[PDB]
């Protein structure tokens, strides 16, 4: 396979690329990186950040999941994951950037000690409320009737929410508080592409529990 | 004028939009916002962040300078500010995102107290070295022989460097340490479009000095 993807089994960032490639029907070779012993190709291809994912097409590398997603959308334009209208595309990019900026609040809640856990959860709920009210609205998905790059970027929120609930013991996405966003999260998880491509849940929660245990 | 731009006289973010519009030859109405008494249109158009710039086209608003820049490039494709090849476009977006991520180091250096000022300056120099070596290379501009959206995004670095040097008293862009990036910064400042469109330097340094004086 011409296309290569360097990833990590538990990474939402490399899963974003797997979803986009599988949606487009692009064959690819997947390379699992040991983050404690990074491959020579990983360090050569991504000297700036030394992170996965690293997507390679025709021997040329691309780092940063959002940048890779836009390259895939431009290179394989069939089965579009962005709208064609520039204004609608700007709204999609606006919400993808909002997700990237606000993703730090989820890590803060995940590592928050007993005190200030209530405050960290409060800030996450507000982020989700704005996302629901101004981003999603009454649509089934951020992409309308089917998922698009906005829904793919928000898989990271679902990953964080499910882990925070099962490990931290706090639920920041309550059906009675955010009915539309909660319905979205359930619908997203049930999309066959998503159902078929995600880290083993038991293995993922165990891994994340050990990561949280480090920060005391 | 159909196109409207809500900005702030001392903002590099609204200057990014002015540069792109003037390069494209798009007429626009400029609205100066008082950040202490935001207009009804500013709060209506940008409820998520309540910030300038806010670009309006056909009565429809767009917030976030990088998102607005891509909308302008797609809407007025003549005089291109991004390459057409998807791989080259991905490298442009990669370096624009690197600039956004690393811009926080400049604010850190600007507000750094006497102790840890040396450390903040060290981290900025490393950011600039990677930008020079891996981003700019031997090109005159990030856009090659003429400025593109990458150069426009890096006007923010020039704004910070000039202010840090004249206010903090530390020079993080030395010609003998970063010759290519220093030559780039001088060439960028001398582009007639840039020379003709920037905050009054005396007025800007005075304003920024007062902003730094607040954080003690
Ligand atoms: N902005 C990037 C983030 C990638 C990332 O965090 N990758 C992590 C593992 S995923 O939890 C990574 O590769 N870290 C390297 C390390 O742990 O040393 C993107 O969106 O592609
Ligand atoms: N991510 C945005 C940043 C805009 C911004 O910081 N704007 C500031 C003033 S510029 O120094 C702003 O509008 N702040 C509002 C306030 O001070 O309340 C962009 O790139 O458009």
């Amino acid at each position: 396979a011409d296309v290569k993807l360097h990833g990590f089994w538990a990474s939402p960032f490399s899963y974003r690329v797997i979803w986009a490639l599988k949606l487009k029907g692009v064959e690819f070779e997947y390379i699992e990186e040991d983050l404690a012993n990074k491959s020579e190709l990983l360090l050569k291809y991504n000297p700036v950040y030394k992170q996965i994912p690293v997507f390679v097409h025709g021997g040329k590398p691309i780092a940063e999941s959002l940048v890779i997603l836009e390259y895939i959308e431009e290179t394989w334009p069939e089965n579009p994951l962005l709208p064609t209208d520039p204004y609608e595309r700007a709204m999609a990019r606006f919400w993808i950037q909002y997700g990237a900026t606000k993703s730090a609040a989820f890590g803060a809640l995940f590592r928050a000690s007993g005190e200030e856990l209530e405050k960290a959860a409060k800030e996450v709920v507000e982020v989700l409320r704005v996302l629901q009210e101004q981003g999603l609205g009454d649509k089934k998905f951020f992409g309308g009737d089917s998922i698009n790059l906005v829904d793919i970027s928000y898989g990271l929120f679902v990953y964080w929410l499910a882990a925070i609930e099962d490990i931290v013991g706090v639920k920041v996405l309550e059906p009675s508080t955010l009915p539309r966003l909660h319905a979205w999260a359930q619908n997203f998880i049930e999309v066959p592409l998503i159902k078929e491509n995600h880290p083993d849940n038991d293995k993922l929660l165990l891994h994340m529990k050990g990561v949280r245990e480090k920060m005391m």
